[PDB]
């Protein structure tokens, strides 16, 4: 009938209903092929597209306390008589926004998801160049920097129609650092975009060898080749990393943007696929502080800031990586705080997390989770999601990942 | 043909191919029942007996330098042979001894499997008494402890023959303090074994009503009821906690026992099963300074330790959280190093068994590992396990889970 939950720190119990609408061992993979929506060089089949075209109807249409059957029955004949002569079908506006809502809301490595409902969506679905694309990004990252008062947005560009006229983002995320191969040996900047930045330079960009250059958007627009574009600089915040009580600190010269905003992921909607849909929503301390800062194929800065402190960097037994963390990650809280610049600690970002699950398992009886992703890379068992048990799985809307564009991409010149 | 792991730390890439010796989307679940090897009242049918001992059997003379096949062949008949004349089988103390570190060799949620050729076998098979179990389970406290230089054991009991004759320890594990639901609504000392702690009483015990009372052996023997055994206080070695700088650790009062071993597991080899073989391995510093004494289901010390260190314990964005687990672990971590008493933190530990991985692909391609459970409480992706992608599988020989005793027994009296 269900599967029972528990929550070993409040020992409470929940009963899962909602893993029955599902779709179809592999533990801690990033990227396994089950979270992956790759290329195809045909329309979607019609016999695919329009039960699931179908449900996405009854799934909207459903969601609403006064329900209007007649529009529901409505929209049902004129999306299957927009599917028998065209093939494929277009999403109201209305619709759209409540996919993007339920994609996030589905989302089960996303902590954020508390906020859900609350999401702007820009519609540019009618673009049709990549200058335009360039401008609707530009448009999204001023809506969202909103210097400082961040605000979740999206941006969905055309859904994919044979596959070979594929609009695609190029971009992990929109705001990146740039990670360059130095000639001493020695990398600089983010090693994690070294691959990446081979890729702009070859389309020619260039490269000013910093530890902070802002990497271009690698647009591309009706299956068309990408084209390279410089984000104004006007547009990128960033907030310069100080320490409440090191004033040596500062003189790390470190900072990071402001806007997190993935790029290459693709929206999957009743039975429609939107291959380039850029979202954002805001920091959360720890991604900057933990991940960014301190894994060692990224910024690395750990063992740096341990001697700056004065511990035995020498000694693991001393616990100075869980003392220079945790100071790195006060550094990042109290320098976007004090800049006025949206972040939350990831104790609070659990704690919402948890409010959320109760809501929706009050509300639809689950809440699709990824254990592994929703715990903090610091402080595991001290937030409480550690304790609650999860059930991981792919509902519909969903963020597919997709394979990296680069490599399936037939040139034309 | 095998299955490609990476590692996102150093970007390595391992090759899997053990994961097809397993047996048989369920994420974070503590007791799975596909971990779980439950009770029977029927022997081991004999057609799924003798090709599981057949396997073990060629597992066994199958690892060897130099390998004897007069041996072996003269061992698969002699076995076959004692099956179809007793049903059941009997494995040589060499086999029970090289089926324990397998087993262990094999525990997915195991970080200490470094070490696993390095342990202690007791053979308790001749058992028959309860006094006789409790007399074995002092002797192995005994050996462990090692007045602090602790020593990686296990005591095996008589396997399953029937089910109706199992013998049980009903502890969790063999040192476990007591927890009590106090008058004034609060609880006292270790909440977690609260209803055993109940069970205790009922079966006549002295409940010392302390923050740190050892609990008492409950042990079940040929299917027998289970008889209360207080551990004899010399046996049990504690720690006191205190912290290097803070001297008001002290007064906190606290200490914890040096010995983690665990009670309640099934070992499963070549078809057979031994419902009672406690083992011990030595502390992981986050064990007791983070899931001890700071989950809030257990001694819940965390806002305690707070205040006492002046932080502002009211402003989760503070981080005074991950201020205090660290000094915290700091204390326990001190505290057994001052003592002699053996223990090891978790970044040594993490470590460690990256090196075992590295060991276990190289000897036999793979290694059963449970990312949720390898990760430490603390410092996730400071520690390089974190980035280890890893293939979670049971193999054989194997340590499972077992039903509650309390639930699946038929009392006499
Ligand atoms: C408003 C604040 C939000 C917060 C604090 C938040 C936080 C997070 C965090 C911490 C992660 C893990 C990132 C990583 O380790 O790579 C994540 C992942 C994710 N989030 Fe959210 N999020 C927010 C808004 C959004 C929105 C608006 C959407 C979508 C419309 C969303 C979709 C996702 C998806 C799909 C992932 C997975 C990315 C991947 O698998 O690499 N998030 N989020
Ligand atoms: C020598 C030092 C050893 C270390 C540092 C070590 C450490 C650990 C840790 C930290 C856990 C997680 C415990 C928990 O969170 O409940 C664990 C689990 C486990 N260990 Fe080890 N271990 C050691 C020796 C052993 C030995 C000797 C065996 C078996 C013969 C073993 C078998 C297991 C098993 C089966 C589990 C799982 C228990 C469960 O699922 O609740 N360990 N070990
Ligand atoms: C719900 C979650 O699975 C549970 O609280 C966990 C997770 N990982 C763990 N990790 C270890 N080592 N020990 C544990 O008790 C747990 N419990
Ligand atoms: C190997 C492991 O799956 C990988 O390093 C993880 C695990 N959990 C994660 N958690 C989050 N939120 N983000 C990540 O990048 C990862 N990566
Ligand atoms: O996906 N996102 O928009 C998103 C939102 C918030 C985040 N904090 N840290 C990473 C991250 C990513
Ligand atoms: O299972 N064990 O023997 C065992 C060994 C070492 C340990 N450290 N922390 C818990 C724990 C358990």
């Amino acid at each position: 009938q269900y599967v029972r939950i528990k929550n070993w720190g409040s020992g409470e119990i929940l009963h899962d209903t909602l893993h029955h609408k599902a779709t179809s061992c592999l533990g801690s993979i990033m990227n396994p092929k089950s979270l992956t929506r790759g290329p195809r060089d045909k329309p979607t089949p019609l016999e695919e597209l329009l039960p699931h075209a179908i449900e996405f109807i009854n799934q909207y249409y459903g969601s609403f306390k006064e329900a209007k059957i007649e529009e529901h029955l409505a929209r049902l004949e004129a999306v299957t008589k927009e599917i028998e002569t065209t093939g494929t079908y277009q999403l109201t506006l209305d619709e759209l926004i409540f996919a993007t809502k339920m994609a996030w809301r589905n989302a089960p490595r996303c902590i954020g998801r508390i906020q859900w409902s609350n999401l702007q969506v820009f519609d540019a679905r009618n673009c049709s160049t990549a200058q335009e694309m360039f401008q609707h990004i530009c448009r999204h990252i001023l809506y969202a920097t909103n210097n400082g008062n961040i605000r979740s947005a999206i941006t969905v560009f055309p859904q994919r129609s044979d596959g070979k006229h594929d609009f695609r983002l190029w971009n992990s995320q929109l705001i990146r650092y740039a990670g360059y191969q130095m000639p001493d040996g020695t990398i600089r900047g983010d090693a994690a975009t070294l691959e990446f930045t081979q890729l702009c330079i070859d389309l020619g960009w260039k490269p000013r060898y910093g530890r902070f250059d802002v990497l271009p958007l690698v647009l591309q627009a009706d299956g068309q080749d990408p084209e390279v574009f410089e984000i104004p600089p006007d547009l990128v915040l960033e907030v310069t990393m100080e320490h409440p009580k090191y004033e040596w600190f500062q003189e790390l010269g470190l900072k990071w943007y402001a806007l997190p905003a993935v790029a290459n992921m693709l929206l999957e909607v009743g039975g429609l696929e939107f291959p380039a849909c850029p979202f954002n929503g805001w920091y959360m301390g720890t991604e900057i502080g933990v991940r960014d800062f301190c894994d060692t194929q990224r910024y690395n800065i750990l063992e740096e800031v341990g001697r700056r402190m004065g511990l035995e960097t020498h000694t693991l037994a001393s616990l100075w990586k869980d003392r220079a963390v945790t100071e790195i990650n006060v550094a990042v809280l109290h320098s976007f705080q004090k800049q006025n610049v949206t972040i939350m600690d990831h104790h609070t970002a659990s704690e919402s997390f948890m409010k959320h699950m109760q809501n929706e398992y009050r509300a639809r009886g689950g809440c699709p989770a990824d254990w592994i992703w929703l715990v903090p890379p610091v402080s595991g068992s001290i937030t409480p999601v550690f304790h609650q048990e999860m059930l991981n799985y792919v509902l519909s809307p969903f963020y597919y990942y997709q394979i990296e564009p680069w490599k399936t991409h037939i040139w034309q010149n």
